[PDB]
DNA sequence: TTATTTTTTTT
DNA sequence: TTATTTTTTTT
C-alpha cells in the first residue's frame, strides 16, 4: 500500500543480493550482483519518476526524439529545472 | 501597450497630485491629495493582482467569504503563500 | 527574393 | 448512538 515500504523493501532485496552468503562465502560476483540489480525495476508515481532523472538524461531524451525544439517543452522543462536547485523547501 | 508605460504613468500622476503649484502654493491640501489619490485604480492581469496582495488581506477575505474553510483553497493559498517567501529566484 | 525581435492576458 | 487520522496516483 505504501511508498515508504515499497522503497524500503527494494532496497532490502538489493542489500541481500549484495551480501547474501552460502558456506560463508559471499554467494554471487559482481557481474552477477550487476546482473541481478539489473532486472529490479522500481515504478515511481509519474511527479517523483521526472524528479529522479537527471538534466543530462532528460535532455538527452528531448535531443533523441527533437522534443528540445518546440516552445512549450523548452519552457516547462526550464522552470522545472530550475525549482529541483531550491526544492528544499517543502513549499517549493 | 505595454506594462511598464501603465505603471510609470500612473506614478506619476500620483506625483504631480503631489507637487502640482500654483501661484508657488502646493495646489492640494492633504486631506484632498489622499481623495484625489483614492480616485485612481490600477487594473494589472490577475497573477500579479493577486501577488500583490497581502496575506492579511486575502486572509481577510478568506474569512469573510468563509473560503477559508474548504481544502483545495487552502492547499492552493499555503503553496503560494509559500513561494513568496523565495520568488528572488526569477524561476520561482 | 529577403535575411527578427517582440509584447499582453487568460485558460 | 458515537465521538479521526489517514494514505496513493492521475487528470
Amino acid at each position: 500500500d505504501s511508498v515508504d515500504n515499497v522503497v524500503s523493501a527494494k532496497a532490502d532485496l538489493l542489500k541481500l543480493i549484495e551480501k547474501q552468503t552460502v558456506k560463508g562465502e559471499p554467494r554471487f560476483t559482481l557481474e552477477q550482483q550487476e546482473y541481478l540489480k539489473a532486472q529490479i525495476v522500481h515504478l515511481p508515481n509519474q511527479s517523483e519518476q521526472l524528479l529522479q532523472c537527471s538534466d543530462a538524461v532528460l535532455n538527452d531524451v528531448l535531443i533523441g526524439f527533437n522534443l528540445n525544439a518546440e516552445r512549450d517543452v523548452q519552457a516547462e522543462w526550464s522552470a522545472i529545472s530550475g525549482l529541483r536547485r531550491h526544492a528544499s523547501n517543502p513549499e517549493v
